[PDB]
């Protein structure tokens, strides 16, 4: 369930530049219909525009998903369309954002070279000359979306985003929407605040984003229980893990900290957050409860006539929490190691792969590791 900030505060832009990477969701064969993913992570600000292409033209439709950010405030989205590969035909990924001077495109390369959380992320962009602020909020119970919010929707309220949320009823989704809807306007005013602020001019668009929520352990306590804030992309202020003080990170934050210095939170946060999340837990049992293991198996890149890439995949696992490592004689190599950071494939599970450059001739000694919680023990694969 959503928390409302209990109390309304008072009173330097970094770009980040977005990183892509272009896939399909299943192994692909020719003629055979198939999802492309493309997955832009790890940019700031907010403002994006994607395109996937065919042959060089723009496609149509193109699903995006809500956007969201990581626990460094940088945000991602997930855009992906329907296909079916040929020989020849060629698939990229066209990206335009502040940080860049051109767009940015990157083409589909056929061959590429426990615990619990309750979690939501909350974001505001104010469009100075194009109308009121856009307010968006979006639930994930571990790995899995399960709720958002976006003022963007005509009459906008709080919504299932996962089929096994259909289940709670009307007094959940009314009780949510009035949440929201209240959040909302407290980041209308926290935009403006901070804008007067620092003098800022009224035509930039200014961000501000929230994240609080619940981590749990096997034995169910409280590991970490978050209320933060960043204002355009950078921490503004958190509160603490003792869940009375806070941390305030820049000055403008300070006297925003000293009058707001706990019951309220810990409230939350020991009671009610850990209590819906176990809640959420038994609604998707089927689903969150579940573990699929990862199909890992190695691929090999062969370019000079010195050395070659070895490509240790890992896919179609939940969750997304792993390790791959690959290995000469038990001797680590994570060191000169190519290593993507981890995507979903759009069905609700999840890929990742990470590689090495060998010496020809001697692909046969390196040894990947894969350990995954859906397995009963490491895995063990290499190249024949």
């Amino acid at each position: 369930v959503y928390l409302k900030t209990n109390v309304f505060l008072g009173g330097s832009m970094i770009q980040k530049t977005p990183q892509i990477q272009v896939y399909s969701r299943h192994p692909p064969e020719n003629g055979k219909p198939n999802i492309l993913n493309c997955y832009v992570t790890q940019f700031h600000p907010p403002h994006i525009e994607i395109q996937m292409l065919k042959n060089g033209k723009k496609i149509p439709k193109v699903e995006m998903s809500d956007m969201s950010f990581s626990k460094d405030w940088s945000f991602y989205i997930l855009a992906h369309t329907e296909f079916t590969p040929t020989e020849t035909d060629t698939y990229a990924c066209r990206v335009k954002h502040a940080s860049m001077a051109e767009p940015k495109t990157v083409y589909w390369d056929r061959d590429m070279g426990g615990p619990h959380s309750l979690r939501y992320f909350v974001t505001a962009v104010s469009r100075p000359g194009l109308g009121e602020p856009r307010f968006i909020a979006v639930g994930y119970v571990d790995d899995t979306q399960f709720v958002r919010f976006d003022s963007d929707a005509d009459n906008p309220r709080f919504e299932p985003r996962a089929p096994w949320m259909e289940q709670e009823g009307p007094e959940y989704w009314e009780e949510q929407t009035q949440r929201a809807k209240s959040d909302e306007q407290w980041f209308r005013v926290s935009l403006r605040t901070a804008q007067r602020y620092y003098n800022q001019s009224k035509g930039g668009s200014h961000t501000f984003q929230r994240m609080f929520g619940c981590d749990v352990g096997s034995d169910w306590r409280l590991l970490r229980g978050y209320q933060q804030f960043a204002y355009d992309g950078r921490d503004y202020i958190a509160l603490n893990e003792d869940l009375k003080t806070w941390t305030a990170a820049d000055t403008a934050a300070l006297i925003t900290r000293r009058k707001w210095e706990a019951e309220y939170y810990r409230a939350y946060l020991e009671g009610e957050c850990v209590e819906w999340l176990r809640r959420y837990l038994e609604l998707g049992n089927e689903t969150l409860l579940r573990t699929d293991s990862p199909k890992a198996h190695v691929t090999y890149h062969p370019r000079s006539q010195v050395d070659v890439t070895l490509r240790c995949w890992a896919l179609g696992f939940y969750p997304a929490d792993i390790t791959l490592t690959w290995q000469l004689n038990g001797e680590d190599l994570t060191q000169d190691m190519e290593l993507v950071e981890t995507r979903p494939a759009g069905d609700g599970t999840f890929q990742k792969w990470a590689a090495v450059v060998v010496p020809l001739g001697k692909e046969q000694n390196y040894t990947c590791h894969v350990h995954h919680k859906g397995l009963p023990e490491p895995l063990t694969l290499r190249w024949a």
